[PDB]
């Protein structure tokens, strides 16, 4: 279509090269550096990814369609609704399900552990325990969620390792392996499962690396997102439309030309966007790049089309330094602190 935005190709690397340390650092800088789109697509992902993505994005629909009484049990106002379920608006009504990924570090953790300055009362949005649906209500939800997040974070750790290789060659005084260690040991990383119910300005991501699946569009009239009480076993996946109902749906990124470009994530791949904490850790050698996500227009969506998405926001622990020069930690950074121990 002549009215479409320009399509751009995201830099794409193989998981095999991330695993073996052979990934091109020039490709990495083209993906994440000052002239870049701030996004890297990873192909050759583990064999289980496609089915785990299909299942968890289906669970987003199952979860969003539960009776309101069931969803009310998952709301967590003291956590600023950044744990558990919430209804939000953008006229785009959306259900959000948030969980911290401390279980990545230790399967026994329901959340991070507090520190002298970081107690769960002044950082409840990072440190509150997860609020999981009843196992009988959404059978298999929690293990599917954990397994997919673990897969995506495993890959994020390898992307962070490549970032470290770059930073170690390019930045004097850089701590060896810093980003890898930060991502791999973070108990503040947060996953978000979004459900856009059937019926823009840019931002920067805040953390280190946001792992992304391609969105799932589902006709909920054709495959009702209903937990059949007569059917046993983990919930089967729903249908997924082979193509978006609206060609304009997807990720838009402000490019170096001044064009706002559309970027598509292959359904069988994982993408990673840089955030502000990674930009600061690398002294601006890598950049968080402004972007936004567009859904499908209602008038283009035949039937009862829902959109489900997953993002895994890897970010530092609250006490991890993000500005290595001024010694500003991620928790300070997140409270809008921009200077530290400036003399009085
Ligand atoms: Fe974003």
């Amino acid at each position: 279509g002549s009215h479409m935005a320009p399509i751009a190709q995201a830099v794409t690397v193989s998981l095999n090269d991330l695993k073996n340390g052979t990934v091109s650092l020039e490709a990495l800088e083209e993906a994440f550096g000052p002239d870049s789109l701030g996004i890297l697509v990873v192909k050759d992902v583990p064999a289980e990814f496609a089915e785990l993505r299909h299942r968890l994005l289906s669970y987003s629909s199952y979860l969003g369609n539960l009776p309101k009484s069931e969803l009310d049990r998952l709301e967590n106002e003291k956590a600023k609704y950044l744990t558990g379920w919430s209804l939000g608006k953008e006229d785009n009504l959306k259900g959000s399900y948030y969980a911290n990924c401390a279980f990545y570090v230790d399967p026994s953790l329901s959340c991070a552990k507090p520190t002298e300055e970081f107690n769960p009362d002044n950082f409840p949005e990072y440190l509150s325990p997860n609020l999981w649906p009843q196992e009988s209500t959404l059978p298999g939800f929690k293990p599917t969620f954990e397994d997919l997040c673990r897969l995506i974070i495993d890959v994020a750790v390898l992307v962070a390792r490549a970032c470290d290789r770059f930073a170690e060659k390019q930045i004097a005084g850089y701590p060896a392996g810093y980003l890898e260690g930060v991502v791999k040991t973070s108990t503040t990383t947060k996953a978000r499962l979004l459900h856009y119910f059937p019926e823009c300005a840019t931002h920067l991501d805040h953390g280190c690396l946001t792992g992304l699946t391609s969105a799932m569009f589902v006709d909920e009239a054709a495959t009702p997102p209903v937990v059949n009480p007569s059917v046993n076993g983990s919930l089967p996946p729903l249908g997924e439309l082979p193509t978006s109902p609206d060609p304009k749906a997807g990720l838009y990124i402000k490019s170096r030309t001044g064009q706002t470009v559309q970027v598509k994530i292959p359904r069988d791949c994982i993408a990673f966007q840089t955030g502000e904490a990674l930009e600061r850790i690398t002294g601006g050698k890598f950049k968080a790049v402004p972007h936004f996500v567009r859904g499908a227009r209602a008038e283009m969506s035949a039937g009862r089309i829902a959109r489900n998405t997953l993002a895994v926001f890897t970010q530092p622990n609250l006490g991890d330094e993000v500005d290595m020069e001024q010694h500003i930690t991620f928790g300070e950074f997140a409270r809008g602190i921009v200077a530290k121990n400036t003399v009085s």
